[PDB]
DNA sequence: ATTATGACGCT
DNA sequence: AGCGTCAT
């Protein structure tokens, strides 16, 4: 009872940009705004592969991973923007730069963890304590939460979406105890006020809209974020967890969408996250290992301890290209030329990184995939990265992979290569 | 013939 | 160190 810690110590938010690459292209080209739109890489094969989709186009069934020609079948008026091509490959620099714009705004409010190109976790615990001090026990007006949903409300005792949103918000605000500066629900509420301000700042200063989740830990904040997209934020309280999880498929929780989540379902004979509460911690550890078992035991009760890491910059800088089917590389000249193309993009990105961020990579990882191997990487080898020089990096990558070529002929490469990947790692301050 | 990345756990 | 998983 009283000693049962409830995972309510922290206020954590997850901010994710809506259809991010689409918004970057719509900012640049106003003709694409408020239209069914998607972003594609390449063009020749089936119109290019879609990687981002506006919500207008999603209404027609267009999704990521779709070929643009098939998307056009679902939505003939779909508008398309193509990713830049440089040195024969997709080049994502425009989106990385746009991402920096958003991350620097977020960093004004709190220290952030860059989780991907378009999402960051925010630990708001201290900022909430400060705003609470300033409030002096003043209640929180619904005007301060104009885009916030309270998950699970309204309950009990209407037809429009905004009306439902406001009804639930009113129930939540009416039940708040604002004289208690340590009430977790009040703390989450103040956290949501701050996130409204953060999202307003991002949109004012970049033009980009985003969604957000506010809860007591990273997993719940990320799930909350997905509940009301686009351009809205969602508060998931500790108390909302039993009902939310009672019908939540296990695969919806971050890290359970793959083989481990499938094993949870199959071994335990369950479907929903809340069913996990009926097992002891030792039972879960027996099936899924000590770490996963402890994590699952806490997570199905809404509890997770993973910290928001103070990290705004990526830990690695990499360049990769697939060479599918008949485009697979089968000569030494080919392999060398593409290693050079990748290495030249890498050099450019690394030099700009060193100038911006006062650090230098020290290790080069070379990964290849060979024809007939279904794995992502067939082989990974590291070497030293001592100079930011594309010719040296590509020569070193060749040296560490060249023993793969099973061809007796010097000129031929067998079996042919269907992927090259160069990744700079192990950064040191410079 | 999804593709291009990135984080992180295991041994 | 090199490989596998999860993500998207
Ligand atoms: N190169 C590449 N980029 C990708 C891929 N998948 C996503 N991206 C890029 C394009 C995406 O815009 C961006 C962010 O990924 P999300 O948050 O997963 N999707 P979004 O922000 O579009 O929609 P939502 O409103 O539902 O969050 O990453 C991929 O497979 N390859
Ligand atoms: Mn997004
Ligand atoms: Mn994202």
């Amino acid at each position: 009872g009283p000693h049962m810690a409830t995972g309510q110590d922290r206020v954590v938010a997850l901010v994710d940009m809506d259809c991010f690459f689409v918004q970057v292209e719509q900012r640049q080209n106003p003709h694409l705004r408020n239209k069914p739109c998607a972003v594609v890489q390449y063009k020749s094969w089936k119109g290019g592969g879609i990687i981002a989709v506006s919500y207008e186009a999603r209404a027609f069934g267009v999704t990521r991973s779709m070929w643009a020609d098939d998307a056009k079948k679902l939505c003939p008026d779909l508008l398309l923007a193509q990713v830049r091509e440089s040195r024969g490959k997709a080049n994502l620099t425009k989106y990385r730069e746009a991402s920096v714009e958003v991350m620097e705004i977020m960093s004004r409010f709190a220290v952030i963890e860059r989780a991907s190109i378009d999402e960051a976790y925010v630990d708001l615990t201290s900022a909430v304590q400060e705003r609470l001090q300033k409030l002096q026990g003043q209640p929180i007006s619904a005007d301060l939460l104009p885009s916030t949903y309270i998950e699970g409300l309204p309950q009990g005792p209407t037809v429009q979406k905004e009306g439902m949103r406001k009804q639930g918000l009113f129930q939540w605000l009416d039940s708040l105890q604002i004289d208690n500066l340590t009430s977790p629900d009040l703390q989450l509420t103040v956290g949501a006020v701050i996130v409204e301000e953060m999202r307003a700042a991002i949109e004012r200063e970049t033009g980009f809209q985003c969604s957000a989740g506010i809860s007591h830990n990273k997993v719940l904040a990320k799930l909350a974020c997905g509940l009301n997209k686009p351009n809205r934020q969602t508060l998931v309280s500790h108390g909302s967890v039993p009902q939310l999880f009672s019908q939540m498929p296990i695969r919806k929780i971050r890290s359970l969408g793959g083989k481990l989540g499938a094993s949870v379902i199959e071994i335990l004979g369950i479907e929903y996250m809340g069913e996990l509460t009926q097992f002891t911690e030792s039972q879960l550890q027996s099936h899924f290992g000590e770490k996963n078992g402890s994590w699952l035991y806490a997570m199905c009760r809404g509890i997770e301890h993973d910290p928001v890491k103070p990290r705004q910059l990526p830990k690695t800088i990499g360049c990769s290209k697939n060479f599918p089917g008949k485009t697979a590389l089968a000569t030494r000249e080919q392999v060398q030329w593409w290693l050079l193309q990748l290495a030249q993009e890498l050099e450019e990105r690394l030099t700009k990184d060193r100038n911006d961020n006062d650090r230098v990579a020290t290790q080069l990882v070379v990964s290849i995939r060979v024809q007939g191997d279904k794995r992502l990487s067939s082989l990974r080898r590291c070497c030293a990265l001592t100079r930011y020089d594309a010719h040296k990096m590509s020569h070193d990558a060749f040296t560490v992979i060249k023993n793969c070529n099973t061809s007796g002929i010097q000129t031929e490469w067998s079996p042919p290569l269907t992927m090259l990947f160069l990744c700079a790692t192990k950064f040191s301050a410079s």
